[PDB]
């Protein structure tokens, strides 16, 4: 098991045009196109992403490429915070990827605004830091992949991935 597994198993993976949790366009696992309420948006920019006329569908392979580039991209945005590095720098192989699984879902800024959680998970406090990630937006909001992350963080074990 790795990031990219784990990623697979949390957004899945499709061919055509879809909406994410938000609602917002999406395509493969889980790239976003754009949040623009236009479809035709939507397939404009996969166009421009992919290179080709798509009609809004894609290959595996091409799926498997804005994917890699999707991941390199969550971690080049943790080593460039300067909230995020530090905490990076500190957790394991395993709990590594739970922080790279947040960062791909909700962006840099949205995971340096755990506060409180990041200074936890830093100090290697993994039931304090589950208890408090249990209460914030996200896992209300998204309740079934926060639980998984947070197992991942609680244990640094696949367990819940398994």
């Amino acid at each position: 098991m790795n990031i990219f597994e784990m990623l697979r198993i949390d957004e899945g993976l499709r061919l055509k045009i879809y909406k994410d949790t938000e609602g917002y366009y999406t395509i493969g696992i889980g790239h976003l196109l754009t949040k623009s309420p236009s479809l035709n948006a939507a397939k404009f920019e996969l166009d421009k992403a992919i290179g080709r006329n798509t009609n809004g569908v894609i290959t595996k392979d091409e799926a498997e490429k804005l994917f890699n580039q999707d991941v390199d991209a969550a971690v080049r945005g943790i080593l460039r915070n300067a909230k995020l590095k530090p905490v990076y720098d500190s957790l394991d192989a395993v709990r590594r990827a739970a922080l790279i699984n947040m960062v791909f879902q909700m962006g840099e800024t949205g995971v340096a605004g755990f506060t409180n959680s990041l200074r936890m998970l830093q100090q290697k406090r993994w039931d304090e830091a589950a208890v408090n990630l249990a209460k914030s937006r996200w896992y209300n909001q998204t309740p079934n992949r926060a639980k998984r992350v947070i197992t991942t963080f609680r244990t640094g074990t696949w367990d819940a991935y398994k």
